[PDB]
């Protein structure tokens, strides 16, 4: 009644604080955005606070809101079920022939705004590769795969791909776990998919290092077949 | 001058010979099946010729026909394009907390029958885990991801999941390269997806160790989004 989805029936906002490093160099991001009900198509503005981000903004796409994915009736929406107590996320994305980003995320809801703090360590990145040299152009869509992971968690597996300036491709491997903070016995959804489409663009309003990003996310399932 | 999808406009059949080992134990499988036009929903019957298969049939699912996936107009069908010259597959499926299968596949078309030979090494498997103990029940659907891979290849990435006998899960990681065995310049499709749904049942006619398997496979794409609702770019 006033937990889970019931708390996502109106328009909402969110705010994010990221504390990071890449190959030793530190950085800080703050961001804010919003999601109109019925959700699933939303936007975020982000800025680097410490000056110029020392790596492509593109791999940050997934740090700058699973509870704003839209779920149809018939599939339990774990990330929305986690409230009001909140949730955490532990995530690794490993880039082929390049480095790995490991992040930890906390989410709290107050009123109609969800606040996140994230620490991320980006290590082993190649100084000459497209990430450190800012040569990533588009973000490919993903059909991310979701699985139940014990009584209090769900796991997300994905292939996250980026096109490059010379017309090629860089592949990332995402493995992510969402854990409910409370003791309450929420419904763990069974195996399903979440389709995620993303478009990041530089905001040349300010002379600050800042980007706008839009996301469409929608969960679905696939039927069995008989013999 | 007959090639690619032109060669797939009728009902077809296929035959597979698999030469495998799992943890040093050699085995042999032979399969056959058919696919009716317009393809995308098709069957196979397989049998272990060396007696009793020493592992679960479940992970053999993807060894026992990409060219029978159904593609919509607007997405080039790489596996069909590779004919008449033929198709090779190199593939690895690594299972979490368990072993890795490494396969080499070669496919050739004679008439309306696609013949294939596969070699597969299944190594590092756990003798007490659910593959070696035959405790896998269902095959989860996958939203496989396809990508261009140079001028003569495509790469498939997937997660292949199985349910177990006590109601849990076993996850596999699949990485597969399809290569065209010819020199003509064929179209390499852009990123897209192939949904695959699979159902395997033991066939309990006769004493021989065999299974029946049905697969539904369809390609789809996902569109781009513009920077806001109602714009363009």
């Amino acid at each position: 009644s006033e937990c889970g989805p019931a708390l996502f029936q109106s328009d909402m906002t969110f705010k994010i604080f990221i504390d990071g490093e890449v190959n030793g160099q530190k950085f800080t991001i703050v961001a804010d955005g919003s999601s109109k009900f019925p959700h699933g198509d939303f936007n975020v503005h982000a800025v680097c606070e410490t000056g110029k981000l020392p790596m492509s903004w593109k791999p940050i796409c997934h740090l700058i809101e699973p509870f704003f994915a839209r779920y149809p009736d018939g599939i339990s929406h774990f990330a929305q079920e986690c409230f009001p107590e909140g949730l955490s996320i532990d995530r690794t994305v490993r880039f082929e022939n390049d480095g790995t980003m490991t992040s930890h995320h906390t989410y709290e809801l107050s009123d109609t705004c969800v606040v996140s703090r994230i620490t991320v360590n980006c290590d082993g990145f190649q100084p000459d590769g497209p990430i450190m040299r800012d040569q990533l152009v588009d973000i490919l869509p993903s059909e991310t795969h979701m699985f139940p992971h014990g009584p209090n968690a769900v796991r997300q597996l994905a292939f996250i791909g980026f096109t490059t300036a010379d017309g090629g491709l860089m592949m990332g491997h995402l493995d992510s776990k969402m854990t409910f903070n409370g003791s309450r016995a929420i419904e763990i959804p069974g195996p399903h998919f979440v389709t995620i489409i993303t478009k990041q663009m530089r905001d040349t309003s300010d002379k600050r290092d800042h980007v706008c990003q839009r996301e469409v996310a929608h969960a679905h399932s696939v039927p069995r077949i008989t013999s």
